[PDB]
């Protein structure tokens, strides 16, 4: 199962992210089920917006929205939805909704899986076009759902994006 | 696995569908595999039609073709083959085919998924275009496969669909 | 070329729309270009959002942002830009951006068509959520482009509508 | 403009087809303008059913529903609509419409573009699959549409087809 | 699981086939971790190629590259990553590469699934063109991947492909 | 039509580049056809490659191959073919063909487009594997063409691009 794969081969500076939305896709948010493993529909997104970047989670972490910690993986091409990528953060955006703490992870393809990454050490190195499209994102892509909100409260460097992975990793561990 | 996900939250007003074929996709028939729980190529449909909605079943039910009972589910966006929506039954269209009858349930998406679906609250809600296409759909997809047959008898209620969903669920269970 | 297909068959309440940016597409903003009549390039939008709708213009008229006059075109399934699609005005979201003032009206398949947007009369038929996603993707799909801004000054009915393609094809008329 | 493509290389054996419909496409009819040159939505197919091949017309021929003679062309791959493919005629679909009578060649990509289709000569060569799929699509893609309608007619041989080329390049030239 | 997918229902002659990567694709290059059944990406290729086959293994096999046996599967519409399809081997491409003697199998959907492959009994039925572009993406797809190489060394015929199935089913046995 | 669309708004540094293959496409050889303007299915590639950029050409320009000098374009998002995008060129791969010498040109989207590509001053400041995967394609892409030959001769930077862009700008203009 889904369930059963690593956070990492070694947490943090090498983790194993699973897909659940592809980058520039329909917006169709789906989030894997705990129990099942199964891909579900979480909802059908009200605003007119798509995710910059594959998005999904490190598994065996949990996060203060009582989810595993988020992760945007910037790729060439969009990821299948419940595919694994090996990755190396780089960054995190941090912010706040309506159900408790929720950081949004930046990490990129592993060097094993392509150089393309490599020269992207830490967050400063992120295009600054990426960086502001997935900020406005999570300012705005709830702006139709009520009940559902965004605190957006900037970006941090990577050695706060693997402490961060540390310390969900740790949650989940005595939870 | 997609073999342990639930019938639903609350059945027969609240289930989940597992999508196995994608509204207007190719004309790949793919089907789970009951004992792998995974997603089998059955056949390459002969004829050049598509499903109106996207289809499946719900998970620990039978019909009389030996099989899960059958969904369409329309969405503003074709799901992925292997994940799982919340769904509320509205209407049913009744037929038989060559592995025994066979019940085509319309289940729309849930409220908390999206309130888009909410004014359909009975089959005569659904547009006539749709109902027309989904009829001369199944009339007709398997025109060109020898060995393959249906009889469409009409379109039912939403409480048609919600007695065929007890009565599938109950089939499985002493099954 | 397509500077030569009619504003429509019987302004206002028969239109043809050129198409320059399908529904749901990449955010590659396409314009006509007056002189040439291909499609150009206009921007690589910055923000991580889809036009809701077909985007167009109506062929020989002139808003005061210097261009034809724009249309929203819903659809079953997104058009090829560069196509010409019949169509009915049913409202108008009233804005002004960085070039001028610059409505966007909404206008439907007509009958000949399809009959799936018979029931769309006027501006109040269309959606909750539609207009809405519209609204919201106006407001916010300059946001992170210096220079380019809007003020969305809210819904108006088909009468609101037809008078501006009436109002805009006068001012190309003797422009 | 596409009114100044030739009608072929050497009609009847060297065609070019100037293409309005991929394949395997979204079921929006498009056809070129005879005017304009534009592609312009002609309907929104109420069928739930797609082109088995590429659909489009000879240019400067005459057919007896009012069009230029239609062409269905198989490739590897999807063309665009707006796009021109040279071709070598190799079978006819008798059939009448609404319109008048409306032969559906079948044309295959020349020597010149692949050598993948060479081995087609005659319509006998031609998939069994493809011609039953390419007939039940006429049979039933206007089954929705009140006041459209089909008689199909059988499969004819090469020669037939371009006896057909040959005479409706000659209705459109004191046409 | 994806792990618990038969070889086949009587092998050599009826396998199963796990597909990992589609024809025609993104250059992602997916491969199934044997502990978890999740589909993880291996690498972003750096040639700008596709696989000309849907690309998959047949699972319970043992390759000399530490990896299931390999098949390619033509169909007419790609298939997803993660679905399995029945299949008839026709032919084997002999390769190896970094990892070890690494075997491309060529087997067709059966006929059960589509009559469109039932004339394909043997490696001389495949088109010339398809086992070309075969032959050349493998020569080809590592040429930018330092320390991933390739020596093709020939196409041979179904009961070699049999053969190999035999084989490799035999490994995994007692491995 | 596209013929009429000028070569630049100020060559070489500001060009429109007519796009006729989209990046990361299917196999389709799309040329726009000098006299009609059409866009022409040239062949069907036979290798299993694609296009690592957008690919056009320069309107009234003429290079050794009897053709307008062509251009590669990276953009974000693949472009419509037919569509013209203004760029600037960086660089050009020097190379000859069986039509005659036919320089690769690449050009990036001007910064009134975007500001995505304003880092790139030159040919150094392309990516590495960009420029790796663009030698290989037009290294490999004509393998299986019988009759259709390449000779790759290396990268140059954005002043021989710009003496390429005026040199084809004057050869078109006494020819
Ligand atoms: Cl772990
Ligand atoms: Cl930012
Ligand atoms: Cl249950
Ligand atoms: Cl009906
Ligand atoms: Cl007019
Ligand atoms: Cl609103
Ligand atoms: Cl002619
Ligand atoms: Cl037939
Ligand atoms: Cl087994
Ligand atoms: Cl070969
Ligand atoms: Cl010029
Ligand atoms: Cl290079
Ligand atoms: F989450
Ligand atoms: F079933
Ligand atoms: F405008
Ligand atoms: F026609
Ligand atoms: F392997
Ligand atoms: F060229
Ligand atoms: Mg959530
Ligand atoms: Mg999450
Ligand atoms: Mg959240
Ligand atoms: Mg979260
Ligand atoms: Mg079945
Ligand atoms: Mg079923
Ligand atoms: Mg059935
Ligand atoms: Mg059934
Ligand atoms: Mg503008
Ligand atoms: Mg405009
Ligand atoms: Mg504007
Ligand atoms: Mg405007
Ligand atoms: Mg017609
Ligand atoms: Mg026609
Ligand atoms: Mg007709
Ligand atoms: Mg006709
Ligand atoms: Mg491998
Ligand atoms: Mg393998
Ligand atoms: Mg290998
Ligand atoms: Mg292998
Ligand atoms: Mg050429
Ligand atoms: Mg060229
Ligand atoms: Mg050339
Ligand atoms: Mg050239
Ligand atoms: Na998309
Ligand atoms: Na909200
Ligand atoms: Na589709
Ligand atoms: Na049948
Ligand atoms: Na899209
Ligand atoms: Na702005
Ligand atoms: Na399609
Ligand atoms: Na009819
Ligand atoms: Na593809
Ligand atoms: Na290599
Ligand atoms: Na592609
Ligand atoms: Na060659």
């Amino acid at each position: 199962s889904l369930l059963n794969v690593p956070a990492g081969k070694d947490l943090p500076e090498d983790i194993y992210v699973v897909i659940e939305i592809p980058a520039n896709a329909d917006p169709i948010k789906y989030e894997i089920d705990k129990e099942s493993g199964a891909l579900f529909v979480d909802r059908f997104m009200s605003t007119a917006m798509f995710y910059p970047c594959n998005y999904g989670y490190i598994n065996h972490t949990l996060s203060l929205d009582g989810d595993p910690v988020d992760v945007l993986v910037p790729t060439p091409y969009p990821l299948q939805p419940g595919s694994v990528t090996r990755c190396r953060p780089v960054g995190v955006l941090k912010m706040t909704d309506e159900a408790g703490e929720d950081a949004k992870l930046v990490a990129v393809p592993h060097s094993k899986l392509s150089k393309e990454y490599d020269h992207i050490k830490d967050v400063n190195d992120l295009p600054e076009l990426l960086k502001a499209q997935i900020a406005h994102f999570f300012e705005h892509y709830k702006d139709l759902e009520k009940g559902k909100w965004v605190k957006v409260e900037g970006w941090e460097n990577a050695e706060a994006a693997k402490a961060e992975i540390v310390a969900s990793f740790e949650r989940a561990k005595n939870k």
